[PDB]
């Protein structure tokens, strides 16, 4: 389907502001800001796996749509995550400390477009097939 593949980050807008809003400290934002991860999405039956791979940080989640799971994020938050498919978009909410953030992954033409929202801050990251 639309999401399976290896997707290399090619553009990012407002990610520093987004990380700051989430609570990431300056030193960590500095390393992240310049990073160009690959996002590797695969599916096996009911289980979707998403890996992010980069020089300074690798992460992986596996999940079933609509089933809450515990996630340790790249920035070491311990969150409760739920991912659903709504109108073709993978909508990922992370909840922690009465806070939330959403990560929406959408397929647009040749691109994987990822919108991250924390309060009034929105970051848009575009990835293209490796
Ligand atoms: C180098 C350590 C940096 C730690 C700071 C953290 C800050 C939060 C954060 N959030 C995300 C997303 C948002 O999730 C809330 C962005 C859209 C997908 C998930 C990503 C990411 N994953 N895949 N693509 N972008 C990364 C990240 C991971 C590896 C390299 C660069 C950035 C980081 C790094």
């Amino acid at each position: 389907d639309a999401f399976v593949g290896t997707w290399k980050l090619v553009s990012s807008e407002n990610f520093d502001d987004y990380m700051k809003e989430v609570g990431v400290g300056f030193a960590t934002r500095k390393v992240a800001g310049m990073a160009k991860p690959n996002m590797i999405i695969s599916v096996n039956g009911d289980v979707i796996t998403i890996k992010s791979e980069s020089t300074f940080k690798n992460t992986e989640i596996s999940f079933i749509l609509g089933q809450e799971f515990d996630e340790v994020t790249a920035d070491d938050r311990k969150v409760k995550s739920t991912i659903t498919l709504d109108g073709g978009v993978l909508v990922h909410v992370q909840k922690w400390d009465g806070k939330s953030t959403t990560i929406k992954r959408k397929r647009e033409d040749d691109k994987l477009v990822v919108e991250c929202v924390m309060k009034g801050v929105t970051s848009t990251r575009v990835y293209e097939r490796a």
